């Protein structure tokens, strides 16, 4: 065990409620599912009963449990609250160690776990800057990198199960070439989008405009978000494209679904789109194509089994571009932390016609996007 080999397959999820992976907390161990969350920097279980919790963490139960006095208020699209401490924390299918972490026990939430998602509490994997209280509450995987010899690197192969490798690349898990773009500020994990296509068709805006006030890759968030102007030029594209076919106005906004009968979706009709990622050298980018199979999620519901129903999983944000696991969903994504850059690879988890595609170089002879 330990090895990158034991770690493939350590995800499981319900589409459109995370992704989680197995982990003890305390001594004896308390085993629980955590939802694997790049978008948060808090270690989080649930520690009291909740009408959605199958099982919670004890610590009455726990001899290697430090109380910090320290109590923690995170309002949100909902909120947790609790009290901090430390405690023994492993990952039974991750690497071979134990380390003494940080955790938040939420003693009282709103709309935060949800009903049959299997997970009990949230690993956020995001740096100490976005930590609650503050910074000073270092976050788990600075703990696992400062304790143990685990290099300082996480992987994530999300399949819409999933792998989350910790402290390497596994090369079964992706195709092709790994291409990077720089972590910009190390808070969430922050990144450039540089030109966005629809159908081979540029958007045509100022690249600051994908990027207001920041871009980040969330394991935590479901949606690929976009800022207002983007989102509206997106939707405009993309109506256009599938022109042959209307759907109601509830469908563009998220909060309504579009069915086809079992077998035929008519997935030719959907663009591809293109997001093209700032490049570890100067004017340089790659692109990352997502299908249609990535941003129109499906929702499995037996009552509409006859169908095959799906959300419009891109989305309007105030909040700057957030992506989300319908796109990391279908690519090998690399934190790799120790070299500031995130890496993406097309995943060893589309149709005859188009497959998700990471290439490049592209070369734009340009402005700085960032804000
Ligand atoms: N990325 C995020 N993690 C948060 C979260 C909280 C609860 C459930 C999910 C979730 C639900 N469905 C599918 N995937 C994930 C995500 C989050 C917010 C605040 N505090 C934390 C904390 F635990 F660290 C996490 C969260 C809430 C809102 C926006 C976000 F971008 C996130
Ligand atoms: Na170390």
């Amino acid at each position: 065990k330990g090895s990158f080999v034991e770690m493939v397959d350590n995800l499981r999820g319900k589409s459109g409620q995370g992704y989680y992976v197995e982990m003890t907390v305390g001594s004896p161990p308390q085993t629980l599912n955590i939802l694997v969350d790049t978008g948060s920097s808090n270690f989080a279980v649930g520690a009291a009963p909740h009408p959605f919790l199958h099982r919670y963490y004890q610590r009455q139960l726990s001899s290697t449990y430090r109380d910090l006095r320290k109590g923690v208020y995170v309002p949100y699209q909902g909120k947790w609250e609790g009290e901090l401490g430390t405690d023994l924390v492993s990952i039974p299918h991750g690497p071979n160690v134990t380390v003494r972490a940080n955790i938040a026990a939420i003693t009282e939430s709103d709309k935060f776990f949800i009903n049959g998602s299997n997970w009990e509490g949230i690993l956020g994997l995001a740096y100490a800057e976005i930590a609650r209280p503050d910074d000073s509450l270092e976050p788990f995987f600075d703990s696992l990198v400062k304790q143990t010899h685990v290099p300082n690197l996480f992987s994530l192969q999300l399949c819409g199960g999933g792998s989350m490798i910790i402290g390497g690349i596994d090369h079964s898990l992706y195709t092709g070439s790994l291409w990077y773009t720089p972590i910009r500020r190390e808070w969430y994990y922050e990144v450039i989008i540089v030109r966005v296509e629809i159908n081979g068709q540029d958007l045509k805006m100022d690249c600051k405009e994908y990027n207001y006030d920041k871009s980040i890759v969330d394991s935590g968030t479901t949606n690929l978000r976009l800022p207002k102007k983007v989102f509206e030029a997106a939707v405009k594209s993309i109506k256009a494209a599938s022109s042959t076919e209307k759907f109601p106005d509830g469908f563009w906004l998220g909060e309504q679904l579009v069915c086809w009968q079992a077998g035929t979706t008519p997935w030719n009709i959907f663009p591809v789109i293109s997001l093209y990622l700032m490049g570890e050298v100067t004017n340089q980018s790659f692109r990352i194509t997502i299908l249609p199979q990535q941003y129109l999620r499906p929702v499995e519901d037996v009552a509409t089994s006859q169908d095959d129903c799906y959300k419009f999983a891109i989305s309007q944000s105030s909040t700057g571009t957030v992506m989300g696991a319908v796109i990391m969903e279908g690519f090998y994504v690399v934190f790799d932390r120790a070299r500031k850059r995130i890496g993406f690879a097309v995943s060893a988890c589309h149709d005859e016609f188009r497959t998700a595609a990471v290439e490049g170089p592209f070369v734009t002879l340009m402005e700085d996007c960032g804000y």
